[PDB]
């Protein structure tokens, strides 16, 4: 199980690089240098990296500094091989962002919250970043009163058109994916999940360039099931990204390793990426437990990778099992496939099987055999 | 706090009907007659009822007696003065659904639940329903391999399709709302929020018939915000239904009477649905605890109706006080009604004061001052 | 992984038996004859069978067909090997006890209660059975002011303590086994979780008649960490007994087959068990799925028992591993074992290296190094 | 709604003077000097302060420098007429406790946690804390391999006998209280519930010593009832102290101001303190949002109070109603507060009321009245 760059595995600089600052502790690791980070995660196999603008130049640089920082990463990029498919917005850190960015109730943060992602997309670019994320960590309330969801929302959707206006305006060959979280930092986050996500998108002048990124743990924060967004999202094609840890349940975000966490839903969502084709990267936005040094940190980077290539194989086991295969077939996924009524509505109302001749009692006693595909799904999993 | 049929209360014959069976217990109430149950409410102040097919006509009614309990239900109706706004049909009863209805593997279950649905649209649009509600409550999975979620998301929009089709070819005024639930009875149900209906309501082939039916206690069993999530189904303008009750947190569905559960957050939704001119019925999907006999039965139902009439009192006093009003325009919520850039892009990016120039030192030192409007809510809330 | 009779599992009648009546739909399934069960689950590798008495003895049986009841379940038992390891009470089903049975408002229930109880206990003894378990269903409220929860704990000690007093009259070699659960199908539930009982335990008059009898989903309903409760109830000596199945997350009680679920959780619960020496039964409080038919029923209970094999053989392999001994060594799992302070109060007080000149700084560098260890759990269970 | 001395409402010093750092977010407002916390805080109608070792003697202060510290409090304290009543020790902030303080692995980190407890039990009695809490925040695991509870709850008892022994040693007047978590910052904290630490507590040398210091919003991250939780304290002795706040369900860690958050469970509890003669600090601890600047800061803690007196009043109105006085007699809740059998077992036994002759359905027919009980309850807490 290790990690080729075709596995296209990557990593965020704010990941291994988290110093373990939580909201009782202070920081149990020094800072990282961007370098050094790309150096490791390229020793360990990843295909590339991803940044905030704050993680890459510190908040406040000259545009001299800027450069430096900017030309010290590109070498290291160079010297690594390492890519930079994606890129994203620090909009949540800095004390003007209390109360949000794109939907602050002050007109003149938001304006800022505008043009500090601007620069960014820009820098993106010239990277080659792919795919431009959202967050909108502070977007939300504590209270009820604070924030009018409905103008709120009208202040999203201007900020993600004119977003999507200035890419346009420039020929960028960029793509936005909005990243949903139910909760934490603030009370309530807007856009809570996928599907409040995807409902937006439609919304927006130009809707295909905006698909989503859905992370594991948020979803499984509402105690969703997340292979089940995850298909909804491809259904709908706006699969643009995915970010990938563990979680263990409805509690605070704990951005664990991948495959920690709800071990089953790791399975099954492997299995939905692999059969699906999805080709993306596989991005990791994890945090080492602040119990580590630094060779935990790297320790932990790797168990994401490995993790994911044990139950690739697994999955690819399970649905090349004949065993399987004839057990699909008598839960009647098969069935599941076939069209409704590919004869129409007509033909419908006229079919008297459909209803007056259907033996109601027949159809209720089959057995789905559902258990039976669940233990060797299970079997599979465990390699029994 | 007397109700007046302008109020628009509406109940579930399901509702005040249901005979205390759950999970691990038996009927403590014998069954209601629907004529009764409409002249119970009646005589309560309620405007309207509602019925799945099964409410109504019990399942396996030849058509002699299906006319007969629709005669004597529509003299209940003409004696009363009662409406009937809304319809549904029961897909999830009988043992024939337990797979799903509109997405069951087996073909022949789905053609027999389009047959179902159509029949009683049929029956709904006679009794004058505006709105017909669907809630496919069996739609869903125990484990990972029994449902393929894209597959089975093209058989619902297949049977949305059809119905869509239907309505269209028979010139009814009637639309679609979808009632979304995360879980119960099945391990995770499809369309699980408000969000992930509102989503694949955008992909139907006339998405103008369809909205959304959310209940107080379904988005809250995933932990979401629901005035939230109104808000967000007021923007795209598709909040055609709504159900009422109250639910304490992530466990099993309670149908708690409304006002019970989460007090502070029905005000907040009383406050939004009265604001927005919110103009469709107030209907209560909730159940009498089954400790009570069947005088409990009318005081739930009539706490149903007090309550709501309490908070739109208390509601409209908080928007009415002066120093409310202030309050607001000191936490800046006449400043997010603003237009964050109608200046347009170009302006935005030679704008100064937007980046170059901002002070956002200045900006984040400024307090929102939430915390003292949010008190003023309590206050008056309490009535202190 | 076949099972012997010495793996000592046993299964509840109601849990094979369970006809697949929900909330929201109609059973899927004909009853179960109890000795059919017996025989089918004896086949299985079953160890035994547990019962409610109303499982056994139709609620309402005369004398003379509770005999005939009886002789034939004995019969069953004799002709199989089969034993009966823990009995109990349905203080639940009946419409008599829908505000609870112990500590009902109404007295003569609470009397009655008792004497239900107390009858089964003769019956338990007669079957051999060691441990009567008590699972207080409809002990709880749905609202605040329906329970005075101090006066309700008098009447809750009030009944265990007449019930030991009986036990000890009578000779009786058995012990009572407490079963919490947080809520469902009372909106609470009193003795909420693993501790609640274990305090409560230590108010009764003969604390060492009375156990836990913990269940997987049940603790996790609440969120918390099953193998956690465990080990508290196994440290305080009232892990007396154990109910196995799998819940995925803070929702309606599942009782998915054990192994399902939260994987994870049952493999360092398995570990707990094995490495404590737990010599109980191994219970499976389960239901099988409401889509399967009978052979799903037995693949379902057969999974069960399949997955307690495999978990128990991975962590037999985990904590015979050297490498795993060595990490463990590495994150210092020996030190926690060793006593703080053995040396006494006066000796800790004087010792200049435990606070006067301990390096803090050097201690916090330190590394815990168990994400190296996790992921040698993980690669264990996963076989790879 | 003025807060009077008498009304023992108490803060934390780390409350009003939080900064704002979160997990994802720097700090938003300076911090305060504790005398000047105090001045605040008794202004607005405080009875007295409460403090962790390192809110009031910064990490790492020379002799001269704590006693300086101490004697600047110690003026301002003389000044206002503020009281101490509580004390407790920071074993979580500092990277040397990111194992825990009392359960880290490392046996010297253990020693040290016990010195610097000690080192602030001195220093609480000087300034008259009669409570000493410890919230053991870092005792815990993210990882199942991580710590063998067993092991950790020899060291949690063996800390807290020693801590015991000392106070005896030196004739100190003062308690302990131990104040339960389920998680955040570890994934799981060890004694997550109120009955985890009550059932702990019945192990130490000296139980009588040790008590629970329970919170608002920690037992509502578990999803638990808080009034049924404090009742089950107070039924056993053990509520020695108390912290209010609000919780909006099972998310991260809120510390919303008392009274938001779940309002009717504030004002149950309000109703069960008051009416049980609970004597102890109405203790505060809460987080004043991090929008919010100083003056937000104060409103905040303001709102605590008065949000304590309003509901106080309602409570006492609402038991104070002869019309609830009469609901409460129609849902017998007289006969609950009646023993089930002062008469005694063998009087049970034989009569025959309380089986053979016991007309189940009659008392199975009586409605229990709860409902209409719950809306007078409304009604009152709502002022209609
Ligand atoms: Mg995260
Ligand atoms: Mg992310
Ligand atoms: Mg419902
Ligand atoms: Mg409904
Ligand atoms: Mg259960
Ligand atoms: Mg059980
Ligand atoms: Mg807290
Ligand atoms: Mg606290």
């Amino acid at each position: 199980y290790q990690p080729t760059p075709e596995d296209r595995f990557t990593f965020g600089l704010w990941t291994v690089g988290w110093q373990g600052r939580d909201p009782f502790g202070d920081a149990t690791r020094r800072a990282l240098d961007p370098v050094e980070s790309v150096r490791r995660l390229a020793e360990l196999g990843a295909h590339g990296v991803t940044f905030h603008d704050d993680d890459l130049i510190p908040f406040g640089s000259s545009d001299s500094e800027r450069e430096e920082h900017v030309k010290r990463f590109r070498q290291a990029l160079d010297d690594t091989g390492m890519k930079v498919p994606m890129a994203t917005t620090n909009l949540f850190t800095h004390p003007v962002f209390k109360d949000g960015g794109f939907t602050a109730n002050d007109r003149d943060v938001r304006r800022y919250a505008l043009r500090k992602t601007i620069r960014n997309i820009d820098l993106a670019v010239e990277l080659g970043a792919e795919t431009y994320v959202a967050w909108g960590g502070r977007e939300g309330a504590e209270s009820g009163g604070a924030k009018d969801v409905r103008d709120a929302l009208d202040r999203m959707k201007e900020a993600f058109d004119l977003l999507g206006e200035y890419v346009t305006s420039q020929g960028y060959d960029i793509r936005f994916a909005i990243e949903p979280k139910p909760n934490e930092p603030r009370g309530d986050i807007l856009l809570p999940t996928v599907g409040h996500a995807l409902a937006f998108i439609e919304r927006l002048e130009r809707p295909e360039l905006y698909g989503v990124n859905p992370e594991v743990g948020h979803e499984q924060m509402a105690g969703l099931n997340f292979p089940h967004g995850i298909a909804q999202a491809l259904w709908a094609g706006k699969l643009f990204h995915i970010d990938l840890n563990g979680q263990n349940g409805i509690k605070y975000d704990q951005d664990l390793r991948f495959g920690a966490g709800d071990l089953r839903a790791a399975f099954w969502l492997v299995d939905l990426l692999e059969s699906a084709g999805y080709s993306g990267p596989r991005h990791f936005d994890f945090k080492p437990p602040r119990t580590e040094d630094f060779d935990g940190v790297w320790a932990s980077a790797a168990g994401c990778m490995r993790n994911y290539l044990i139950l690739k194989e697994r999955a690819a086991a399970f649905r090349a099992d004949p065993e399987v295969q004839e057990a699909l077939r008598a839960s009647r996924l098969d069935e599941l496939a076939r069209p409704t009524a590919a004869d129409g509505l007509q033909a419908l109302l006229d079919d008297r099987s459909a209803f007056e001749e259907f033996d109601v009692d027949a159809a209720a006693a089959r057995g789905m055999a559902f258990e039976r595909l669940d233990q060797l799904a299970m079997d599979h999993l465990l390699g029994a």
